[PDB]
């Protein structure tokens, strides 16, 4: 019985990907040296960023370095990994939620570092912590098509300036009990960033596949999670709840377009909040942990950039084999999520 | 290659409400203009922008892209449910995150089943978001898509007149804040669908992109765009079939009256098939296009068969070119 594609990506693979951890340390050991009296003075006894939220350490750029820097960092590796020229890139998209500037577009910027054609088509995508699988989207529908040969999807993400001015905040004499909490997120984030080159299949024909997904929102829910250049307030408690009754959705439109089974899956590459987020997330799927590879411990969230950053990582520890069958699921603010499979 | 199957449903615009005159901004800049003896009246005289609009006190970015939306939905004669698709194109956004995009679906009442995000690409971003609407309705993923963008300039001209008008501003310091004097607000959304939706209604060909992102750190904005459009042009031929006198409407990225005249010459095109707003309202960033091409729809200037080249030189440097057949 002949069945349609269910609009599922033919012929688009991953040729080249690329992380870059930040270069300095700082341990969630010394952040609580800084908010101890805080702590102290709001009655908070448990290490909520230690052992609650199971973040370690994060790593942190220098204050000078933007997010278009990162990202032509992270960009100038993947094309080694794809080895191919940056002359063969004719689509350049930029994901990250840090911006150089509301304009130009931090794609722009990235795409001047490198050296990019005169044919290459530049722009960014914003969407929260989901947006580097909706530019790998974009990318494939225009690689599908074969209106170009390669593309490059990239992604810097720097927390300095939102780490300095939460602390300063939260370390104010005056800070409320519901500003701490709104805040507390910020301080579980991290920097670093990730590039992916994509490419029509037939150029690249040993390469891991990438087969799209699906998506489904709940936008409803956009106040959950706001952020700015230098402040972030999130409802944590409401985004666990509301986010994985979205995810329990989506993973009902997966079953039905990627035909998908938990238990047929090798790897989940998930976007991560934290220790107990996830563990919440694995545990309404009924998903084996040794399937859902962590970087949250020591890098906290790198927004957007996480899920290729982790993909990255598992290539690179070489637990990745072809046929493996990767699923890469987000819940991002908005709220949206977003669930795709890539075939390594 | 074009797009066969996409169509434009519906088109909207909103003007800002309050005028804000370069007459009344000249008032307050002309001791700065006395110091440092500019004596020219840049704004008016030079740039051509004689007023532009604000909106009330705390309007956002996601408000202005919403209440354009309602009035795009409307002219489509479709209810909000048939959107599977809203992407956002403005320069001007609420938060980092969450995308403004999801503030406005929020706004409108999405479904479930609708994908949303932002653009951002300087004053090229609608016609981009339009060509990434094209490809997802093109392909079969939804039937609907909205296109929206609010900008709001309120805050930048607060802060810029004061900054302009301190001790220790240099000549060129001063006029490049200028330039941001010349800033509109208002607000555009455009529903696309497939056209088997919607017969009779015009058609999206898509277009083409060329870049010259070396560029990407006014005078200097104006050549080089120019050199950039003409490349783009170039490809436009080839691929879209363009002649200049094929063409029925310019709808072009309104930035200043030298900068319109400097395109206008170099491709010698009908200046009456160019319609500028940039006049009453300033340049409205990545809105522009779509709200021009909304005035020309009310209008009653867009005729069945019309061929409607959207164009816009934007920072980057990148220049977009695409066609509509009405
Ligand atoms: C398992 C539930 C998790 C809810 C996720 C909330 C969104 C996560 C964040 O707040 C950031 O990582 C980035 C983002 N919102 O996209
Ligand atoms: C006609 C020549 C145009 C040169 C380009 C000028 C830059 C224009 C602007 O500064 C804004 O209008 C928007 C933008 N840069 O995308």
């Amino acid at each position: 019985v002949p069945r349609g594609s269910h609009m599922l990506f033919q012929n688009v693979s991953i040729a080249g990907l690329a992380h870059i951890d930040a270069p300095h340390t700082l341990t969630s050991k010394e952040i609580n040296e800084r908010l101890q009296p805080t702590y102290d003075r709001l009655g908070i006894k448990t290490d909520v960023l230690g052992d609650v939220a199971g973040i370690h350490a994060r790593r942190l750029w220098d204050q000078d370095v933007q997010a278009s820097d990162a990202a032509t960092q992270a960009a100038r590796k993947a094309l080694i990994d794809a080895n191919i020229g940056i002359e063969k890139i004719g689509l350049l998209i930029n994901t990250s939620v840090s911006r150089d500037y509301l304009e130009p577009s931090t794609a722009s910027i990235v795409s001047g570092n490198l050296g990019v054609s005169d044919h290459c088509m530049t722009f960014d995508v914003a969407n929260a912590c989901l947006a580097f699988i909706n530019g790998m989207d974009i990318a494939a529908r225009m690689l599908e098509r074969g209106e170009i040969d390669y593309a490059l999807v990239v992604d810097g993400e720097t927390a300095n300036l939102v780490y300095e001015k939460t602390l300063e905040r939260m370390t104010s004499p005056d800070v409320t009990e519901e500003e701490f909490r709104n805040e507390l997120a910020a301080l579980t984030l991290g920097c670093g960033a990730a590039a992916m080159v994509m490419a029509r299949s037939e150029l690249v024909p040993d390469a891991p596949r990438y087969k799209g997904g699906v998506t489904r929102s709940a936008t409803e829910w956009n106040k959950l999670c706001r952020g700015n250049l230098d402040r972030m307030v999130t409802d944590t408690r409401l985004l666990l709840i509301e986010g994985i009754k979205l995810a329990q959705k989506t993973f009902v439109a997966a079953k039905q377009v990627l035909g998908w089974a938990v238990e047929e899956l090798d790897q989940f590459v998930i976007h991560q909040v934290s220790r107990p987020h996830t563990a919440a997330f694995v545990k309404s799927f009924g998903i084996d942990p040794a399937k859902v590879m962590t970087i949250f411990g020591e890098h906290g969230n790198i927004g957007p950039a996480s899920v290729p950053i982790v993909l990255s990582k598992l290539k690179e520890l070489g637990r990745l084999k072809k046929g493996d069958r990767i699923a890469l699921l987000g819940i991002g603010s908005g709220l949206n999520c977003s669930m795709a499979e890539v075939v390594w």
